């Protein structure tokens, strides 16, 4: 089977003794047992385990890890490390990454160094010899710039480095780190991966069966795991991720192309547009761009009248439903980051009713 | 007798008590004693596909292990702490993590070369170097190592010569009769040949290293049960006519797709056109059912893999039936893509085992997955 | 004979057959032989340029001396011992017209460089090619006095298959003997401590090794950047006051060193000899001494050009290692702020330098 196969009938999508098309939601914390010596629904769970298993199938992994958040995966990932260990990170990580190093990781024995991770000599010129992970992001929130990740997981691999790769923004459906070299993949399921913003959950997968053990230990030691609701939710969310991510990207870019022929506006950011930063890169890693675009106007002050002057896209703080999404960064989740940067979060509406939404928007500034 | 005799009737191939031409399967553990004591020591079925295997390749003794790795670890386990060993940089994945994982927490070293550039091994060797691990033609890129320059520049230091001898079998290659010391194989490939055994043979020419061997084989205990090693040998009588045939249909394939227009590259050591042509000729006697082809756009061999309905989607190789698989995705796809373009592996590039099913099957095949990119 | 004593009767200190305590000028350009088959012509050898390069191999523990034209002759001579294709790795802040060197005159002869900080030992490691043939060590370093362990980096050079080179100009022959810390090649500027007295433009470079000695002769020979037998003399004639002169140096430049770093107005200083400087202790180690060389960046960063303009017993000039005090800022003439003062501290009394420090000092915000 192919991808959009996969989608539909990877991992466990099926009941074996009944043959019900949908896997049955154990609301359950118990299982009984047949001698003495799944045993407890923090440890397996048949619903949770059918969505791990089908992440894995997604992103060529031998295991999934499915958690209460994006950021209980994160955090389950780096607690495989050791206090006095350190770790590379991406300049513009998601601010909740970062947070979550800045106070609670150190507090506890790691450090960090932000470097640019387009610049793969900014990453050898930082290495230290207590280094023993590199955490890439791409393309990035907020301006989308984009990371060699074959070039970084080589880099990384030769020194005794674990490439961690959030894979959020691009999903399994046009990014595939484990194919590339990278050890971890992580998600948001919150995000492009349930896909109608009603599900917060995180995805974990990996190449390797040692790192396997070592995420399932966590999962269930810190016991940071996602219900069995969320995840049946999560799994039926992604049988439609191929032609949410295709509208998605047509959506975009249409978006795009409106955004960078607009008198208003200064700079479009956006993995699909020729002129991006690093378009070939991203062509060549990517086999698509996603929904995510950032754009920054002229008059820099008349931002958050835009914003609020629009009708269709939603004023709200998450991303990747099917429902668009409109954002300030500087105002929400310097370093390109004026405080004049709108994000959208393009959804699967008409695409000549999110023109309009924008036409009509841009004439009020 | 000739090779093709020899698979039949060589090493032991017949009961001496009872007359029978197949040997026994003795699925025992002991013997009563008033020459077997321990089936892990010796055991008669065993033995029997032993001798075989050290008939062909023109050895002393054979030894059957419970697998390729087993037999591949039996040999690396002569080596003291210290020793370091020359390995070619298109080793077996598994070779590489023997190493990379098992042995080198154990005190041993390695030096990854080219082993199709002679001067690359002598730049390498190091006064405490014994050992050096050839393959030829290699996976996946089929390239070809002098065997009889390689084993002799090794032979001039103090080096033992072994070669992975698993893609051109006994039957069209006998390293041992080139200068190597010792001949290691996955049974589970060509010599089964029926992808149903899993099984490793060892063979060598040297009686001291034989001892040396046997006695690994017996305190590690990786050995092959009966069962396996009948199979094995069952499997071995028809290696010369499968041979011929994964040759012809393999030869057929890939001149089929150097004619093809979407094909870039095709790695073959039986066309004119392969880098060493005639050094593979000198060595070899034939060419295996072996192949891969890189085409010219490589986002396209996943949709060309996957609309094959003859070709069996499979990691192994070296049965009767067709297998395909995708390096890239599958045997390498671990080690970042950046080195591996580097080692020659594009994501463009497809592995074939050719199997013996009608060669105009696997043409048609191979026409209709073209067809639909 | 100790150092001290050396300075003054080493390699040739006196003229043979007429017993002058000073070595005779041989402003000749050729000598009659007897021939055909000592001294042929001047560019080959002068028995004046001999005596001083016999006195440099003698001082750093070398089997030959070589004189150029000037420091960087000497340097550029070295490195004409590499073919094409080659590699070499450099310290990240190697003086300025060292890195001038490379950048714009042996690359496009077909070398290669990678710019690394050298006290990070581990940073060489990581950047070894299999085409590189030496490592290119300046320790102090210009113009922060970043100190790279020359021990320790010949080891990991000597264990590969590279080359040592020692730019010793700063720690003069009688602080640092680079040579009997594992190097293969020191190289000084004569123009600076060994010359001492501002007047002479030179370069010596000498070997522990005879096969390179017959190279960096060889290359000498054929560039041709000989230094003249005038310059050689008057170099030899500085070099017999060197073990006074660093002493007065340093006892100088510890004192200013001390009134820098207790100023309220001063943010950071550069100086091997205080305690409270990165790998002092390595210092104290491989150095027998800390020159007259240090650098002190201020708190008010605007203000450095009207402090330096507003010195009057220091010398606003372009160079350093003499017994007049020269001040710079080393970047109007990766560390390097536009407001970093560079201070060559001279011989003249302390009392005078800070009393001419105190008066500038008084002069901004
Ligand atoms: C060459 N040698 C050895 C092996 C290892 O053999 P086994 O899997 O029987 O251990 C393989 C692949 O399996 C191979 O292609
Ligand atoms: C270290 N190395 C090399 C040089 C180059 O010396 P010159 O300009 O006399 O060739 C200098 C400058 O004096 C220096 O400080
Ligand atoms: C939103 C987001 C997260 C957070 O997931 P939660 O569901 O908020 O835990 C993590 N990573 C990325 C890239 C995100 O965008």
């Amino acid at each position: 089977m192919r991808m959009q196969t996969k989608l539909i009938h990877g991992g466990i999508s099926e009941d074996a003794t009944t043959g019900a098309v949908s896997v049955p939601i154990y609301q359950t914390s118990t299982y009984r047992q047949d001698a003495i010596g799944y045993e407890y629904s923090r440890s397996g769970n048949p619903t949770r385990f059918a969505l791990e298993e089908l992440i894995a199938d997604l992103e060529g992994g031998v295991k999934g890890f499915a958690f209460a958040s994006g950021l209980a995966g994160i955090h389950a990932v780096f607690s495989l490390l050791q206090s006095g260990d350190h770790v590379l990170l991406g300049d513009d990580v998601y601010g909740g990454t970062f947070r979550l190093f800045n106070q609670v990781l150190v507090k506890n024995g790691l450090s960090c160094t932000i470097i640019d991770t387009s610049d793969i000599s900014q990453i050898k010129k930082a290495i230290k010899p207590n280094t023993k992970a590199l955490y890439l992001e791409t393309p990035s929130n907020p301006l989308l710039k984009i990371t060699d990740l074959a070039q970084c997981a080589s880099v990384a691999k030769d020194h005794g480095l674990l490439t961690i790769v959030d894979n959020t923004f691009a999903t399994p459906y046009y990014q595939n780190p484990l194919l590339l070299g990278a050890d971890i993949v992580a998600h948001s399921g919150t995000k492009y991966l349930g896909g109608h913003s009603d599900v917060v959950a995180g995805l974990v997968t990996t190449n390797n069966e040692a790192l396997a053990q070592e995420i399932a230990f966590f999962q269930n030691a810190i016991g940071g795991v996602l219900g069995p609701q969320d995840s049946w939710l999560l799994q039926r969310g992604i049988k439609t991720l191929g032609l949410r991510m295709e509208a998605h990207q047509k959506n975009a870019l249409c978006v795009a192309e409106f955004l960078e022929k607009h008198p208003k506006v200064e700079r479009v950011y956006y993995p699909g547009l020729p002129t991006h930063p690093n378009y070939e890169l991203a062509k060549k890693q990517m086999r698509g761009f996603s929904g995510m675009l950032s754009f920054t106007l002229k008059n820099d002050s008349e931002a958050v009248a835009f914003v609020e002057s629009l009708k269709l896209f939603i004023l709200g703080e998450s991303l990747g439903g099917v429902e668009s999404l409109v954002g300030i960064p500087a105002f929400m989740t310097a370093a390109g980051i004026r405080d004049g940067l709108v994000r959208l979060s393009v959804g699967i509406e008409h695409e000549q009713d999110l023109l309009e939404d924008l036409e009509q928007a841009f004439a009020k500034i």
